């Protein structure tokens, strides 16, 4: 089974999930002096207000917060897409110090963690159907900078402690997933793909610019997590991220530029 090990991680993947070494694979170092402007693009809307969470669950390769789908509670809309896509989950990315844990980097730029928040075209009907199109997911990438402690994010950490191994979930309602965005909503914007196996080629994603922040005690949390099953011998969550890919024939576009 795939995961982060020496033997498991990142630089395997492909032996059992081929489209790892595919033509727009997520994520990518953001090289800010090639990223193009583009005048159809539109500012993010993320409509939030009416979002309710579900529950936060371990999964084994991070936690994840669900969130009621089932009609437009909390949707994304516009920034470089076409109709409505609804939030179903979000979820985080780390790494074993402070230096490293992001995902996409920017100018080669790591941060601490980065924030995912999941969201899928009601063209197709639901999530499943939905990761199997080129337009069927979008994805709004958050960096965390290590520096002040975040209040919206110690909600989430303070539950921690009760989803530590795999299969464990937690009742978590009234959640505002909005409290977890930068007051500025900028972005960079690529085709891309989800970045855990089966790593499909389904994400429009959505990169804002600005991090929200973090502490580095804060970071300590989050390492408290275990990839193992209670009653399994101790993995811990040390590190959980993906390294950039190439971007091969891809543009990245910015907005406002
Ligand atoms: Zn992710």
């Amino acid at each position: 089974h795939w995961g982060y090990g020496k033997h498991n991680g990142p630089e395997h993947w492909h032996k059992d999930f081929p489209i790892a070494d595919g033509e727009r694979q997520s994520p990518v170092d953001i090289d800010t002096k090639a990223v193009d402007q583009d005048p159809a693009l539109k500012p993010l809307a993320l409509v939030y207000g009416e979002a309710t969470s579900d529950r936060m669950v371990n999964n084994g390769h991070s936690f994840n917060v669900e969130y009621d789908d089932s009609e437009d509670k909390a949707v994304l809309k516009d920034g470089p897409l076409t109709g409505t896509y609804r939030l179903v989950q979000f979820h985080f990315h780390w790494g074993s110090s402070d230096d490293q844990g992001s995902e996409h980097t920017v100018d080669r730029k790591k941060y601490a963690a980065e924030l995912h928040l999941v969201h899928w075209n009601t063209k197709y009907g639901d999530f499943g159907t939905a990761a199997q199109q080129p337009d069927g997911l979008a994805v709004v990438g958050v960096f965390l900078k290590v520096g002040d402690a975040n209040p919206a994010l110690q909600k989430v950490l303070d539950a921690l402690d009760s989803i530590k191994t795999e299969g464990k979930s937690t009742d978590f309602p009234n959640f505002d997933p909005g409290s977890l965005l930068p007051n500025v909503l900028d972005y960079w914007t690529y085709p891309g793909s989800l970045t855990t196996p089966p790593l499909l080629e389904s994400v429009t994603w959505i990169v804002l610019k600005e991090p929200i922040s973090v502490s580095s005690q804060q970071m300590l949390k989050f390492r408290t997590l275990n990839f193992n099953a209670e009653g399994e011998p101790e993995l811990l969550m040390l590190a959980n991220w993906r390294p950039a890919q190439p971007l091969k024939d891809r543009q990245v576009r910015g907005f406002p530029k």
